[PDB]
């Protein structure tokens, strides 16, 4: 029922330059009332929640944390995503396999959760492992996904999880368009956000395989902002000509 939904990653997205922020929220903050706003990060919720207070995020309606791994809703965690998550998940096996490359090193346990396997590429490695692992993980016939970003970090999420999946979600669940939708990413773990339709903003501080994916997949629906952070969102607002 509102005219916009407003989805974006926090880190070098909404949160990193704070004057951008800070004259982002006052324009959105001058009619609320107009947008859905859902931050769509690769925090998990507490995480997120920490970061809010030192950098005094607006408060959003939706969280979709843990790369859309887990949802929630002002009343709380959405128990049907996470069934439809687990369904056909095998996160042991996945965990097994993952655990045996040399390369990979595992992150700490506050960044896992049942839907979430994530891991650190050495520096040193070369990155054709990461092809080596998903294949491999893929073969195994459970429907999982590798995201990859910042050239180190490495999230296993089952096949309906990701971004995009939780965007779409959203979507379906508050009635909204593609067309009124806008989503804001800087790297690997927001090309789900871009595979979707929504109208989509890609900031200019963004990772090296964020700026290939557009290259390659780039559509008119997706918008190569000249500005970095929050900045690039009130310009993708504008060129979209969102909240009119
Ligand atoms: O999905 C990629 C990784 O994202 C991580 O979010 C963080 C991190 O927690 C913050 O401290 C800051 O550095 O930004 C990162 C990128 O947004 C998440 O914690 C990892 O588990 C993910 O693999
Ligand atoms: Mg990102």
């Amino acid at each position: 029922m509102r005219q916009l939904l407003l989805i974006s990653d926090l880190d070098n997205t909404w949160v990193g330059d704070q004057q951008a922020l800070e004259h982002l929220q006052e324009y959105l903050g001058d009619r609320r009332g107009n947008f859905y706003l859902a931050y769509a990060t690769g925090r998990s919720y507490h995480s997120a929640r920490e970061l809010q207070k030192q950098v005094g995020l607006m408060e959003p309606d939706y969280w979709l944390t843990a790369v859309g791994s887990e949802i929630y809703h002002p009343e709380g965690l959405d128990q049907h995503w996470a069934d439809y998550l687990s369904e056909h998940w095998q996160r042991d096996i996945l965990q097994a396999i993952a655990d045996g490359f040399e390369a990979l090193k595992p992150q700490s346990p506050l960044e896992q959760n049942p839907w979430k396997i994530s891991y650190h590429l050495d520096p040193q490695a070369c990155p054709t492992v990461i092809d080596q692992l998903t294949e491999m993980l893929k073969e195994t016939g459970i429907p999982v996904q590798v995201i990859f970003s910042s050239g180190k970090d490495v999230d296993l999420l089952p096949q309906r999880s990701n971004k995009g999946n939780a965007t779409q979600y959203l979507q379906q669940h508050l009635a909204m368009e593609p067309s009124q939708t806008l989503v804001c990413g800087d790297s690997g773990n927001d090309i789900g956000l871009f595979e979707t339709s929504a109208r989509g903003v890609i900031v200019r501080n963004a990772q090296p395989e964020l700026l290939h994916w557009y290259d390659q997949w780039g559509d008119s629906r997706h918008y190569r902002a000249q500005s970095s952070h929050a900045g690039a969102i009130l310009e993708a607002i504008a060129h979209f000509d969102f909240l009119s």
